[PDB]
């Protein structure tokens, strides 16, 4: 099972899961620095003031990068340590550390693959509403272009934003996430200001005018746990069922043109209070040269050792079949409780989940589905948001007292796959 020519072969990770150094060099507080200094919000009252501490220790996972044999390394840039304030004055050594990150990684022929937003909203736009607030849809639009200024001539894969459909339910239906809200009528509210945010992005993309791809990231499988009360998990159910069906509308389910407008006209039938629109509609025309994939399981609870790499498969093909733009699994691993013993990680299950999920790709790619780049979701264990460090995801083992690095099983597994270009 070869793969096509060109494939990117890489592992994914977000800014606020592995940098740390969270108040240090000019960063602004996110709203995750927020939340998981609030008691009761992260398991086991987990924070991402150090995390992996990638931001000091960058050129040696970038060398671990070189080692696996890396095609690309997805990351994101953490707003709040370009623009403490989200809008403003930029901090001159958050710059200098994306700057540093990208050349090491073009220096061992490592592509970035760049998200813009993965979650970490500064907090000072935040404290003026967020998502909710059509302002935090100008300071991401000037975000956006101070990226693409600084950064935009040596990276030539854009995300906008990382699972906005799952961002949505959690921070704004179910109150999991920050902001923590559990109210419908402010999701749909956030997700206009998010559709305006991603249009103004591309658009200032294309007004630089650079030779490079920029796309968004979702995803269409998600599985939410089930707390520990019913009743609330049920009011969240039913919020994000009514708030999903909105999105899978039959006549119009991918066209965000009219999703734009019938959202706006939607937020006008309960609240009203709609601005202007400059020409966003004619740019969700057609905003993505490329469609993210971020897959872990399936929706047909689990015991645990199910995977479900055929419906990876059928999610390749339907989107292929749909949309027809070109694929990238921007996401996709599992979680393993790790440990190591005598220097080595045996996560084989892990190994399983990988290869299976792979040649469910190259049979989509064999049909005749565009699948451009596959990245495993991590490249190292990190912060799992909510979840804390109880979970580990990585091709690479980090224990947090220490700060190392070992690569699991199947981190050796995967470089012989990529040295194979395939199975
Ligand atoms: C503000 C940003 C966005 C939000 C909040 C959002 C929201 C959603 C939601 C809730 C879903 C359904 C999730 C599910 O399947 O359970 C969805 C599906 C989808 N979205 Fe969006 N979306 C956004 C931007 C975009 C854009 C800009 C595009 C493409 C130009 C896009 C393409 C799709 C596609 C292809 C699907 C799958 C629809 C299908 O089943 O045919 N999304 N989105
Ligand atoms: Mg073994």
């Amino acid at each position: 099972l070869k793969f096509p020519k060109d494939f990117l072969w890489g592992a994914a990770t977000a800014a606020y899961q592995i940098e740390g150094a969270a108040n240090e060099d000019g960063r602004g507080p996110s709203i995750w620095d927020t939340f998981s200094h609030t008691p009761g919000k992260v398991h086991n009252g987990d924070n991402g003031d150090v995390a992996c501490d990638h931001y000091h220790r960058y050129k040696e996972d970038v060398e671990l990068m070189k080692e696996l044999g890396l095609n690309a390394y997805r990351f994101s840039i953490s707003w709040p340590r370009i623009l403490p304030e989200g809008e403003g004055k930029v901090n001159q050594k958050g710059l200098d550390f994306y700057n540093n990150l990208i050349d090491e990684l073009l220096e061992n022929g490592i592509e970035p693959f760049v998200t813009l937003y993965h979650w970490d909203l500064p907090q000072a736009l935040q404290d003026k509403g967020g998502w909710e607030n059509r302002e935090t849809v100008d300071a991401f639009a000037e975000y956006a272009r101070v990226c693409f200024e600084r950064f935009g001539d040596r990276v030539k894969y854009w995300i906008t934003f990382n699972e906005p459909n799952v961002f949505a339910v959690l921070g704004y239906l179910s109150g999991v996430h920050p902001p923590g809200m559990k109210d419908l009528k402010k999701a749909f509210r956030a997700a206009h200001n998010l559709l305006l945010a991603h249009a103004r992005a591309v658009k200032a993309y294309r007004e630089i005018s650079q030779n490079g791809q920029i796309g968004i990231t979702l995803n269409l499988s998600p599985v939410y746990p089930a707390s520990d009360n019913e009743e609330e998990d049920k009011a969240a159910a039913e919020r994000a069922d009514q708030f999903n069906n909105w999105f899978l509308d039959p006549i119009f389910k991918g066209k965000y043109e009219h999703m734009l407008e019938r959202l706006g006209e939607q937020i006008a039938a309960n609240g009203g209070e709609l601005p202007e629109i400059t020409d966003e509609m004619e740019i969700l025309s057609a905003s993505l040269d490329f469609i993210g994939l971020n897959y872990y399981t399936s929706n047909l609870t689990d015991m645990g050792w199910e995977i479900y790499p055929e419906g990876l498969y059928d999610l390749l093909k339907r989107i292929h079949e749909k949309y027809n733009l070109p694929i990238y699994i921007t996401e996709n691993g599992m979680a393993v409780d790790d440990e190591v013993e005598d220097g080595a990680v045996h996560d084989t299950n892990r190994i399983d989940y990988l290869k299976e999920h792979l040649e469910a790709v190259h049979k989509a790619i064999e049909e005749g589905v565009n699948v451009r780049g596959y990245f495993v979701w991590s490249l190292m264990d990190n912060f799992e948001w909510a979840n804390g460090y109880s979970k580990r995801f990585g091709l690479i083992y980090v224990d947090y007292k220490t700060q190392k690095r070992t690569p699991k099983k199947s981190a050796y597994w995967y470089r012989e796959v990529i040295k194979s270009n395939g199975l």
